[PDB]
This record gives structure tokens, C-alpha cells and sequence, in this order.
């Protein structure tokens, strides 16, 4: 019955930003760790960034460190992912997740719930 709904994607030329959000449909006693991950055709859905229930501790992928940066809102089972200097290899689709760990929060089969996906395309 959690849902996870992310709004934001969209098509954009390279050098561009996009900010995509994802809203949980409800709060819980402690917030949950959150997560993006990402899928193209002909690789394995990628962990992109994970943020920690309070806030106060996040990472990312390798590929994406530096331009990239994800945020919440306090209290809330929301996150955000700004993405600048967009490149065509970003082009995928976007996956907003929850986990009640922060630790496992960036494995594939670690969170309990997921979004549907909003894609994503950068042109060259």
C-alpha cells in the first residue's frame, strides 16, 4: 500500500539540469533512508545516490559524484535528486526507493519500496 510516486524527467540537451522528486504516500515513525537508482537497456538497474532517514549522511555513485546531489525534506519520506551538467550517458530511467537502512539502501533487492520510474534523456 506505500506508494513512491517521482515527478521531474524529462528530455534535455547536454550541459543541462533536471531536478527529479519522489514522494512517499506516508510518513513513518522514523523516516525512511531513500534512494535513486537508475536503468538503461543492457545494464543492471544502478545505484545513483542514497540519503540517510535524518539527513545528515549521503553518497553516490562514482559516476555521478560531483553533479549530482540529493536532499529531503525533513521528517518526510521525499527526495530529491538535482542533476547539473547533464550527460548523454544520464539517459535512463530514474527510480526513486525507500528503506528502513541506510546501509542497504543502495543494493538492488535492500529497499522495501519502489517507484514506477520517470525517464530521463540527455541529448547530445
Amino acid at each position: 500500500q506505500v506508494q513512491l510516486v517521482e515527478s521531474g524527467g524529462g528530455l534535455v540537451q547536454a550541459g543541462g539540469s533536471l531536478r527529479l522528486s519522489c514522494a512517499a504516500s506516508r510518513r513513518s515513525s522514523r523516516s525512511w533512508a531513500m534512494a535513486w537508482f537508475r536503468q538503461a537497456p543492457g545494464k543492471e538497474r544502478e545505484f545513483v545516490a542514497k540519503i540517510s532517514g535524518d539527513g545528515r549522511l549521503t553518497t553516490y555513485g562514482d559516476s555521478v559524484k560531483g553533479r549530482f546531489t540529493i536532499s529531503r525534506d525533513k521528517g518526510k519520506n521525499t527526495v530529491y535528486l538535482q542533476m547539473d551538467s547533464l550527460k548523454p550517458e544520464d539517459t535512463a530511467v530514474y527510480y526513486c526507493a525507500a528503506d528502513d537502512n541506510y546501509v542497504t539502501a543502495s543494493w538492488r533487492s535492500g529497499p522495501d519500496y519502489w517507484g514506477q520510474g520517470t525517464q530521463v534523456t540527455v541529448s547530445s
